[PDB]
Parts: C-alpha cells; sequence; structure tokens
C-alpha cells in the first residue's frame, strides 16, 4: 500500500464567470467523465467531476453577490458504480444528477431537490425539476460552502465518483478582523476513498458476508475508504511559510467522521462554523468533523519553521484507527520563505453574538431516529417513522422559529442537516434507551449538557450522539417552498434517512 506524503496537495482554481456584471455573475459547469492520478504510484483513475475537475473548481462569491450556475450534465448513460435498484421505486435513466449547495440560503426550486435531477443535456427531468440555472443570491453570512450531487438514491455514488467542491461566500465587512487570506486561505476537502491496483475505484457493491438473501447490487450502511485524499491526492504534503493560515475544512466524506490534531501536539484556532464566523475565537488542541461538517480555522505555523507536522486522526472507522494508513491526513512542511510579512491576525473578537436577536418559539418539533428493517434482512433507517415519500410532516411557517429535539435511541451518531437555514444548538442529554424502546417513554439519565463553544455560533450539520436528545433552533427563512433534512452519512441518505420539509406561507 500507499506511501504517505509524496504528492504536493493540489489547490483547486477558482472559477471564472462567463459572463459578469455589476448587476449578475452567470457561471457553467458541466459533469464529466474524466481521469486523474490519485497518487504519485497508481495508474490514473476514471472519475466523475465539476468541469472534468477532482475536486471541482471552487467557487467564490461575495455577499449578496447575485449568482447563476447553470450546472449540466455531459456523463455517461450508464454508472460505473454499483447501483441497487431495489431501494427506491420507479422508464427513468440509470444516470441523474442535481447539485445542491450545502449551506446556500437559496430559493428551493435551485436548491438540487433530490427528485430535481436531469440526465445529460436535460433530456429527462425528474418530477419536481423547474430550471437549468441555478440562481444563488448569496443573502447570507460568509462561510464556508460545498456543492455535491443530490440525486435521489444516487447520492452516495455520484458523490463517492468525485462530484464534490468548494463554495466560498466573502463578506467584505469581515476584511477588516485581517484574517489570513488568499494563498493564505486554502482549503481542505477530505474524501476517504478505497482504490483498486489498476487505479480505478472500488465502492462495495454488498454489504461484508453477503447473505445470498440480498440483491446484488446491495446497497450498504456505511462506507470507510482505506486512504484518505485531500484535495482529490492521497496523503498529501503542503509546504506552508512559517506564518498563519486559515483552512477551509470540509468534510466530503460519505461515511466517516474524522478527528483531528497536529502530532506534534499544537493547537487549531478555529474562527468558524458552517454557518460562519463563531462570535469568539476558540483554541483546540482536537476537534470532531462529521460528513458534511465545516471548520473554518487558522494554524500558526510562525514558531514551527522546518518542521514536518502531521494532520491527524484519531477517529476509527468501522474499527480502530490505524497508525500506518487512516491515522494520517496530510503532512505540513514549514519550509517554504515568506513571501512577505504575516500581516494577518487571529482576533478573539470575530462577530455578533446569535442570541444577539430575541426569537420566539412556535413549534417544538419531537424527532426520533429509527429504522426498520426490509424485505432482504437490511437495515433501513427512518426519520420519525417515516419514509421519503410519504406525505410531508415537517411544515414549518416561514419566518418562525422552532426548537427541534432529535431523539437518538441508536447505537451511532448521526449528522443531522437541514437545508436553507443555519441553526443554533441549545443542548444535548442522555436517556433510558431500552426503556425508549419497550413503551415509547423518554427518561433522561443525567442533566442537560450545553454545546463546547465550536457549537454556539450557526450550524447547519449537526452531529447527535447515540443514546443522546439533541435540541437545535431555527428561524425558517427567508424562502417558503420545498426543501430536505437529513443524516448527512450518505448510506444513510439514500436508505432511507431523508424527508421533504416544507416552509408554508399564507
Ligand atoms: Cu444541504
Ligand atoms: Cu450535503
Ligand atoms: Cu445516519
Ligand atoms: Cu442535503
Amino acid at each position: 500500500t500507499l506511501e504517505k506524503f509524496v504528492d504536493a496537495l493540489p489547490i483547486p482554481d477558482t472559477l471564472k464567470p462567463v459572463q459578469q456584471s455589476k448587476e449578475k455573475t452567470y457561471y457553467e459547469v458541466t459533469m464529466e467523465e474524466c481521469t486523474h492520478q490519485l497518487h504519485r504510484d497508481l495508474p490514473p483513475t476514471r472519475l466523475w467531476g465539476y468541469n472534468g475537475l477532482f475536486p471541482g473548481p471552487t467557487i467564490e462569491v461575495k455577499r449578496n453577490e447575485n449568482v447563476y450556475v447553470k450546472w449540466m450534465n455531459n456523463l455517461p448513460s450508464t454508472h460505473f458504480l454499483p447501483i441497487d435498484h431495489t431501494i427506491h421505486h420507479s422508464e427513468e435513466p440509470e444516470v441523474k444528477t442535481v447539485v445542491h449547495l450545502h449551506g446556500g440560503v437559496t430559493p428551493d426550486d435551485s436548491d438540487g431537490y433530490p427528485e430535481a435531477w436531469f440526465s445529460k443535456d436535460f433530456e429527462q427531468t425528474g418530477p419536481y425539476f423547474k430550471r437549468e440555472v441555478y440562481h444563488y443570491p448569496n443573502q447570507q453570512r460568509g462561510a464556508i460552502l460545498w456543492y455535491h450531487d443530490h440525486a435521489m438514491a444516487l447520492t452516495r455514488l455520484n458523490v463517492y465518483a468525485g462530484l464534490v467542491g468548494a463554495y466560498i461566500i466573502h463578506d467584505p465587512k469581515e476584511k477588516r478582523l485581517k484574517l489570513p487570506s488568499d494563498e493564505y486561505d486554502v482549503p481542505l476537502l477530505i474524501t476517504d476513498r478505497t482504490i483498486n491496483e489498476d487505479g480505478s475505484l472500488f465502492y462495495p457493491s454488498a454489504p461484508e458476508n453477503p447473505s445470498p438473501s440480498l440483491p446484488n447490487p446491495s446497497i450498504v450502511p456505511a462506507f470507510c475508504g482505506e486512504t484518505i485524499l485531500v484535495n482529490g491526492k492521497v496523503w498529501p504534503y503542503l509546504e506552508v511559510e512559517p506564518r498563519k493560515y486559515r483552512f477551509r475544512v470540509i468534510n466530503a466524506s460519505n461515511t466517516r467522521t474524522y478527528n483531528l490534531s497536529l502530532d506534534n501536539g499544537g493547537d487549531f484556532i478555529q474562527i468558524g462554523s458552517d454557518g460562519g464566523l463563531l462570535p469568539r475565537s476558540v483554541k483546540l488542541n482536537s476537534f470532531s468533523l462529521a460528513p458534511a461538517e465545516r471548520y473554518d480555522i487558522i494554524i500558526d505555523f510562525t514558531a514551527y519553521e522546518g518542521e514536518s507536522i502531521i494532520l491527524a486522526n484519531s477517529a476509527g472507522c468501522g474499527g480502530d484507527v490505524n497508525p500506518e494508513t487512516d491515522a494520517n491526513i496530510m503532512q505540513f512542511r514549514v519550509t517554504k520563505p515568506l513571501a512577505q510579512k504575516d500581516e494577518s491576525r487571529k482576533p478573539k473578537y470575530l462577530a455578533s453574538y446569535p442570541s444577539v436577536q430575541h426569537e420566539r418559539i412556535q413549534n417544538i418539533r419531537t424527532l426520533k431516529l429509527a429504522g426498520t428493517q426490509d424485505e432482504y434482512g437490511r437495515p433501513v433507517l427512518l426519520l420519525n417513522n417515516k419514509r421519503w415519500h410519504d406525505p410531508v410532516t415537517e411544515t414549518p411557517k416561514v419566518g418562525t422559529t422552532e426548537i427541534w429535539s432529535i431523539i437518538n435511541p441508536t447505537r451511532g451518531t448521526h449528522p443531522i442537516h437541514l437545508h436553507l437555514v443555519s441553526f443554533r444548538v441549545l443542548d444535548r442529554r442522555p436517556f433510558d434507551i431500552a426503556r425508549y424502546q419497550e413503551s415509547g417513554e423518554l427518561s433522561y439519565t443525567g442533566p442537560a449538557v450545553p454545546p463546547p463553544p465550536s457549537e454556539k455560533g450557526w450550524k447547519d450539520t449537526i452531529q447527535a450522539h447515540a443514546g443522546e436528545v439533541l435540541r437545535i433552533a431555527a428561524t425558517f427563512g427567508p424562502y417558503s417552498g420545498r426543501y430536505v433534512w437529513h443524516c448527512a452519512i450518505l448510506e444513510h441518505e439514500d436508505y432511507d434517512m431523508m424527508r421533504p420539509m416544507d416552509i408554508t406561507d399564507p
């Protein structure tokens, strides 16, 4: 297996507009079969990429920039990854695609609804499709967003194939904080993969111990890659200057949760969560990062000139972490000479607090993380006992604020994500699990615990741990329409831990 730290980290180019005016910015991105080398010692890999790139081009926008992206499909009619035709019921094309701007404050027909998919040149289109050219008005806080495929029953596959990319919102009012910028502001999209000797992607076509019950192919409830990539390279190194850098850390992995640290025991400074700048910077030695979460951090290399510091990982996936493989993410080498004085800062005071506003509670939704079992013996994961196709039940009123109480009686954590909104985190609290499943009755086995400082700002994707109740608060708006919410573990999302979320007007 593969030598760590032999390839330089790619930094995806910033996409140039096809057309741009003071009034609007117009982009085109076309999904393409392409080939790229993921490691010095691998034959080139066949992948699917936005504009033929893996990752996709980084998109950079200003707050309130009036942006249009025409997302196009120029992919083969047949997939190269194992499709399990038994998981959702229809004839439709095999390959369907739709692009979701994760974290985007987006009108509903531009949010990438799972059933607004389209095939090559939009020849066929799912029943919720309305438009070719998506509109992102970016009337939101500066933040790290990312874009990826969201097609019904295909998300885990189309993302694994390479359909991911970063999208950054710059709010000019933050410039005065003098945070590291430009070359010193670098996205890190982390994706675990398993790669065959011939260089092709491997994604499992059935679980461990294929019971000869199951279909072929069969969806699996979890995927753990043998290798870790950052920005499309296996275990890369990045040469940095001895100074402060900002990194936009994005977990673009299907299932895997990371728990990140530096091997010299040095510290990160977190300045931002999914929803933007935290009110105050937080010094951390480590942090958890589940699928779809984003951490905006500063790493201060000033005193570590000449050193090699590994970005390490302690969280296992399907087993204890292996020191020689998945315990490693990437390696910094502090050997780039300074291009100029480091005029960047690491302030304490970042932004006005979340409860700067008084909201009033319209509704309290109690939501259970559960899971029946299917025809073939496989676990099916469900939000509050509903399938995706059942009539909508999460129906908040535009303009109003709800508390959502997520109850997780399962043995694992679920990163729950809501489209459109970001939200504050209130608390987590433990409970009698056997009692909850035996009777449907909820008894707390300890006090409510507030979030850690990492989670005191704005979030859109949030870890709900086993045996706990998580409470979040969201004001739903500013758009009304048809959106979704789901577990961000893609293997779960596709079967069937995803439900519609209607935000109503009258
Ligand atoms: Cu999203
Ligand atoms: Cu997503
Ligand atoms: Cu899940
Ligand atoms: Cu989603």
